[PDB]
Formats: C-alpha cells, sequence, structure tokens
C-alpha cells in the first residue's frame, strides 16, 4: 500500500516487497 519501502517493510519470502530491492531486514535500494 501507501506505505511500505520508505517504511522498512520486514521482508521475508512472502513479503509484498513495494520496489523488489534488498529484501533484507526491510526493503531499501542497493544498486549501480
Amino acid at each position: 500500500g501507501p506505505y511500505c519501502q520508505k517504511w522498512m517493510q520486514t521482508c521475508d519470502s512472502e513479503r509484498k516487497c513495494c520496489e523488489g530491492m534488498v529484501c533484507r531486514l526491510w526493503c531499501k535500494k542497493k544498486l549501480l
């Protein structure tokens, strides 16, 4: 929904990761 990626959404192999980036404890950017 409206608060997930920029709210550190607690990521698991079942979590609706709003940007598909770094499913480790949250979802956050790490990219070249």
